[PDB]
C-alpha cells in the first residue's frame, strides 16, 4: 500500500459538512483517509462512497473489529459493501475472529490491518502483555498489515521486528497523544494523525507542517 | 436493573431491514429487549434503532463492543445514545480509561454500559479468558453494574457472577447455535441472549416460545 507522504488522516469529525470541508482542505497532502465509528455512526456508511467520489482517496475503515467469528464476517461484508479498502481488526479476541475477517477481505479484494498494541494508557493493563503474541499470531495467519503505538516507540520497534520489514505498519498516537512523527516513522511505514490536523486552526498548515518535519523521510 | 421479559434478549443480527423488522415483530409477545449490533446497523443505519422503538417499543442494547482509546470511545457512545439506544456494550480488555470514558458518557446521558468480560467463542481462550477475572474486578471497582459473560463456559460464567456479585446484572450470549443451554445459563445470568436459534428458524415465534417453555420454572 502506497500512502502519500506517509500520512493517514484520522477523520473523526462527526459532522458531514466539517468532515468534507477539512478533508478537502488537506487533500493535496494525502491520499489515504481513516474513517471510524465517530463519523460513520453520525452520518452513515454512505459517507465512505462520498469520500471516494469527492477525493478519490483510499479508505481504511477503523472499526476495531472485536466480535465472534460469525459476527466479524458480517461486519466485514457490510463494511466492504460500503466501499472501504481495508478494515482494522483487534487481535485480542483470538485467531478465529481474525481469520473470519481475513476470509471476507480475500473474497472482496480488500486488506485487514491487525491491531496489536494500542496507544492509550489503558493499553498497558491487558493488551501490552499480549501484543507480541498477537503479532506472532498475525504472522502465523499470513497477516501483512498491522497497527502499533506511536506513544511507545520501543514497543513499535519490537512489533516491526516481529512482523519483518516486508509487512506494512501504520501507527496512531502522533501529535495529540504525544507521539513524534519522525521518531514513529523510524519503524512505521505511515503515521495516523487526527486531532493535530482536524482540530488545528488551519488544518492545511498543520498537515504541511508535519510533512515538513519528516521531509527527509519521504 | 432492567426488567427483561422472559429473561430472553433477541440478538437481531439479520442484515436487511425488512427481515429484521419481520422477525422482531413476530417475537414481540415474548421479548421486550433487543440487542442490535453492527451487522444490522452498518447495513441499515443508526435510524434502525429509531424504527425499532417506533414499531415495537422494545428496549435497545447497542452491541458495539466499544474497543477504542478513551477519546474515540466517548464519541462512539455519544453518537449511539443520541440515536436512542438504552445501553451500549463495551470491551474491558482495552483497559480502565477506555471503560471510564464510556461510563462518563452514559452517566451524562442517563443510559447504561454493559461490560463485556469473557467472550463465548473458541478464540476467547487465547487472550481474553486469562484477563477476564481481572476485567470483571476492574468493572466492579469502576462501578459497572451490567456485564456480559459466556454461556459456552458455565464454569467461567459462574466465576464472573461471583466476582460481580448477585446485585449486578449479567447477560449471556452463546445459547443455542454456539452450544450453550438456556436453563443452565440462567443459573448464573439474569438473561440469555439468543440470535440464530430464533432468527433463522422457520418460525421464530415458535422458537422463542420453545426456549421460554424450557425455562418456565425459572421465570
Ligand atoms: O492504538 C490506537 C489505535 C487506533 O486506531 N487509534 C485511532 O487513531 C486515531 C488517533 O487520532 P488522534 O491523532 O486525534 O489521537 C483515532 O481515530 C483513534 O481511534 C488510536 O488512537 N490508537
Ligand atoms: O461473547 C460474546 C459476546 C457477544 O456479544 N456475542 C454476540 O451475541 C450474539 C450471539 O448470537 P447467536 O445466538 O446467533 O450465536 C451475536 O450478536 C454475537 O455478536 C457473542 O456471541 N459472544
Amino acid at each position: 500500500m502506497d500512502v502519500m507522504n506517509r500520512l493517514i488522516l484520522a477523520m473523526d469529525l462527526m459532522n458531514r459538512d466539517d468532515a468534507l470541508r477539512v478533508t478537502g482542505e488537506v487533500r493535496e497532502y494525502i491520499d489515504t483517509v481513516k474513517i471510524g465509528y465517530p463519523l460513520v455512526l453520525s452520518e452513515g456508511m454512505d459517507i465512505i462512497a462520498e469520500f471516494r467520489k469527492r477525493f478519490g482517496c483510499r479508505i481504511i475503515a477503523d472499526f476495531k473489529v472485536a466480535d465472534i467469528p460469525e459476527t466479524n464476517e458480517k461486519i466485514c461484508r457490510a463494511t466492504f459493501k460500503a466501499g472501504a479498502d481495508a478494515i482494522i481488526v483487534h487481535g485480542f479476541p483470538g485467531a478465529d475472529s481474525v481469520r473470519a475477517c481475513l476470509n471476507v477481505a480475500e473474497e472482496m479484494g480488500r486488506e485487514v490491518f491487525l491491531l496489536t498494541e494500542m496507544s492509550h494508557p489503558g493499553a498497558e493493563m491487558f493488551i501490552q502483555g499480549a501484543a507480541d503474541e498477537i503479532a506472532r499470531m498475525g504472522v502465523d495467519l499470513g497477516v501483512k498489515n498491522y497497527s502499533g503505538p506511536s506513544t511507545r516507540p520501543e514497543r513499535l520497534s519490537r512489533l516491526r521486528e516481529i512482523i519483518g520489514q516486508d509487512s506494512f505498519l501504520i501507527s496512531p498516537g502522533v501529535g495529540a497523544q504525544g507521539g513524534d512523527p519522525g521518531e514513529t516513522l523510524r519503524f512505521a511505514d505511515a503515521i495516523i494523525v487526527g486531532r493535530s490536523i482536524y482540530l488545528a486552526d488551519n488544518p492545511a498548515a498543520a498537515a504541511a507542517g508535519i510533512i515538513e518535519s519528516i521531509k527527509d523521510l519521504l
